[PDB]
């Protein structure tokens, strides 16, 4: 049954709640983004209205075959009326098509549901600046002070410089990048751009990227692996056995692999700087784990919440254990006493 933190009081609405059957009283099902733990349950047999971004709507139609008559895409940064209630979708700085949702309840309460997000100071100048928010349904994935990681720009600078150095020393080196969901496309696109190559990938992954409204995409990606020297593979193949096997498939065109795994956080973060990251190597294969996050760091999350000053916080991540729930509640109170709301 549907947990409370997925239901929006005073409405017929749920958020990211497609795996519980027909939810009692739900007139509209919102989907924040196209990641499997959030869309789990959707398919071509779904017959209720789905509210989402244009990009998420492209993926529901093409990848899951949801019928068009049930897909309701909304433009961003625009006041819209859904079943009698004003809503706005805001960019969540997560994966492509990911949104936060502002609900303006008939009784005067305002609720922000962040979906999955990476907080940024630019959000302080969106439509959030313009009224009070009473209740915040918060992506708490990294809500603990140990979770530090660099900016996305520092991480991409590292990746581009590493790849261009390796391939210029050895023009017969192949670069491979792992993936298992949408998001983090900057990693492989930035590396292919510095090398003067398109990115090569499977038909299934190419289809997925063609749903994303990325400018000039036909110029950046391809299904012809033979023409490309940056390949995308499933994340599960980014290990020495999977990579040796891939190199065999390339018919002696290459003699070395440099591979990237864009992880979220890994405890190498608590000691080591981005400058200092080193790979795991076996023979002519090197694998770099790089800390490219699409969720808030602890400090980014804290700045957002202290700026927004909500009256009540509802976590949506790490809610399964009493120890986690107690830890998060303690940081919420610290933040509130430090800032004075
Ligand atoms: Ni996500």
């Amino acid at each position: 049954t549907c947990p409370f933190y997925k239901k929006i009081p005073g409405t017929g609405f749920t958020v990211d709640a497609f795996q519980y059957g027909v939810v009692e009283g739900c007139t509209a099902y919102f989907l924040t983004h196209f990641h499997s733990d959030h869309y789990a349950g959707l398919s071509k047999h779904f017959t209720f209205p789905v509210y989402c971004s244009e990009i998420t709507g492209n993926l529901l139609k093409n990848k899951l075959h949801v019928q068009e008559q049930y897909i309701h895409p909304l433009p961003l940064d625009t006041e819209c009326i859904v079943n009698g209630v004003k809503v706005v979708l805001l960019d969540a700085n997560h994966c492509p098509g990911a949104v936060m949702i502002l609900f303006y309840l008939p009784n005067g309460t305002v609720i922000l549901h962040t979906g999955d997000f990476r907080a940024d100071p630019s959000m302080e100048r969106s439509l959030l600046a313009d009224q009070k928010v009473h209740m915040l349904y918060l992506d708490t994935t990294y809500c603990s002070p140990e979770y530090t990681f660099p900016s996305q720009q520092e991480v991409i600078r590292f990746a581009i410089n590493t790849a261009f150095e390796a391939v210029t020393l050895n023009p017969h080196a192949l670069v491979v990048c792992g993936t298992y969901s949408i998001g983090k496309e900057k990693v492989f696109l930035a590396i292919a751009d510095v090398l003067g190559s398109k990115v090569g990938m499977s038909q299934e992954k190419y289809k997925t990227l063609q749903c994303l409204n990325i400018p000039e995409i036909n110029s950046l990606i391809t299904t012809d692996m033979c023409s490309s020297l940056v390949h995308l593979l499933p994340m599960m193949q980014i290990n020495f056995k999977g990579l040796q096997s891939h190199l065999k498939k390339c018919g002696g065109k290459y003699n070395q692999i440099l591979a990237f795994r864009p992880t979220g956080w890994t405890h190498s973060n608590k000691f080591t700087r981005i400058a200092d990251v080193i790979p795991q190597t076996k023979g002519n294969i090197s694998i770099y784990g790089i800390p490219y996050s699409e969720h808030s760091s602890y400090l980014e999350m804290k700045r957002f919440v202290q700026w927004l000053k909500p009256q009540k916080i509802i976590p949506t991540v790490n809610v399964g254990t009493w120890k986690s729930r107690s830890t998060m509640e303690k940081y919420f109170r610290e933040w509130k006493l430090e800032a004075g709301y």
